[PDB]
């Protein structure tokens, strides 16, 4: 897969200290969703087993078919690779800017996405980067509710460390939070069992 790059080299894609960054790209996602207007609430969840979830209640990601590769939008996000993102020289380095969930798909040992859009659950599973499970219908809900959630387990052996760094995590929810006033964003440490809560007006 075209994804294939990011898992030879890892480091010129993401930050491999510790999957804080991996995090933060999903994050981002969720949070350009509240910036356009459309979701009021990012709710964020370091799971005991080192996983991490990013809920939003935004439009939900694309889930139609694109006629030119008969496949839903959201596996064409998931699955590809973004140039540009991060780059490097002897004297200089860049990241990321206006990236890509994709890269959390290539170092992940699981990522699996549910979309709430028009009434209907949607379901895509990845494994290693690679397709396990095809978007398919999996539940119901009201109509009103609608947005994504993203649950991915990092690959242990591309990060010095496996552990997310928890003050590192929180600063960035603060400084969402921050930047978008109204919108709610919520942290649930599975681990150090706390709960937090951000909104600034
Ligand atoms: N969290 C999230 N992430 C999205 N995304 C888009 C690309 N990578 C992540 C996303 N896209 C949405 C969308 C995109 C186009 C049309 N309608 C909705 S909602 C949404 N919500
Ligand atoms: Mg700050």
């Amino acid at each position: 897969t075209g994804l294939e790059p990011v898992r030879r080299r890892p480091g010129m894609y993401t930050d491999t200290t510790r999957p804080n960054h991996l995090g933060q790209e999903v994050i981002d996602n969720s949070v350009d969703e509240a910036l356009a207007g459309h979701a009021k609430r990012v709710d964020v969840i370091l799971h005991a087993d080192q996983s991490l979830e990013v809920i939003d209640d935004g439009r939900g990601m694309p889930v139609d078919i694109h006629p030119e590769e008969g496949v839903p939008a959201v596996e064409l996000i998931l699955c590809r690779l973004h140039a540009g993102g991060k780059f490097s020289n002897k004297n200089y380095q860049f990241s990321g800017g206006l990236v890509g969930i994709s890269v959390v798909n290539a170092l992940s040992k699981r990522v699996e996405v549910n979309v709430r859009r028009d009434g209907q659950v949607y379901n895509i599973a990845f494994e290693n980067g690679e397709k396990v499970q095809d978007l398919q219908v999996v539940g119901t809900c009201g109509k009103r509710n609608t947005g994504t959630s993203v649950h991915f387990w990092p690959d242990e052996t591309f990060f010095d460390s496996p552990r997310f760094s928890v003050s590192r995590l929180t600063h960035v929810l603060k400084a969402k939070a921050v930047l978008c006033p109204g919108v709610e964003i919520t942290f649930k440490d599975e681990i150090n069992n706390t709960e937090q809560r951000w909104c600034y007006q």
